[PDB]
């Protein structure tokens, strides 16, 4: 059953599997019968989010003298149509934001162009290209072998948690938390 998927994420911690550091897994957008919404598959793509805005149309932003810029990851093999990013509250801007809660704004068409460039562009931001769909209450029986470490994620927790900087965060949340994800045990 599980009261709604949305606002909670899984705590998976990949082995590596393509990625090596850089941010892994975030939440988890949506429970339908249809199926379930979320970027918790894991794989970045060669892309940086920069690279793609400048090569487009959108060749006037500002990356400065840095030239360093930061990668954009697939968030999975559906709505690989739509750039999707995550922000927080900023200012009182909205146009084109679908609520994942109060504070997390999802906003994946044109608005996004609008927020950053002035001042009411949100402090913190992920881009992932399309989402993955879990099959219709499946995850919720695979979440109930204890497979998958599920906890909520409490708005600021989410996309701040403390606010600083953090490493590993999904998985301090609960507090260090191992065990039932990697066992071994197949042929037995």
């Amino acid at each position: 059953m599980f009261g709604n998927l949305q606002g909670k994420f899984i705590i998976a911690t990949p082995e590596m599997d393509d990625e090596y550091f850089d941010r892994t897994v975030i939440y988890i957008c949506e429970h339908n019968d249809n199926g379930t919404i979320g970027v918790i598959i894991n794989t970045p793509t060669d892309l940086s989010v920069l690279e793609l805005l400048t090569r487009m149309d959108f060749q006037m932003a500002k990356p400065r003298i840095y030239t360093q810029d930061q990668m954009v990851l697939n968030g999975g093999p559906v709505n690989q149509d739509r750039g999707f990013i995550v922000h927080s509250k900023t200012d009182h801007e909205f146009t084109h934001s679908y609520k994942v809660t109060d504070d997390i704004t999802l906003t994946t068409s044109g608005d996004v162009l609008d927020s950053f460039g002035t001042q009411t562009a949100p402090e913190k931001f992920i881009v992932c290209l399309g989402c993955s769909t879990w099959k219709p209450h499946q995850l919720e029986q695979e979440i109930a072998q204890n497979y998958w470490l599920l906890s909520e994620a409490n708005n600021q927790t989410l996309f701040e948690t403390s606010y600083l900087d953090r490493w590993v965060e999904a998985n301090e949340m609960l507090g260090i938390s191992g065990i039932l994800a990697p066992a071994g045990r197949a042929l037995e």
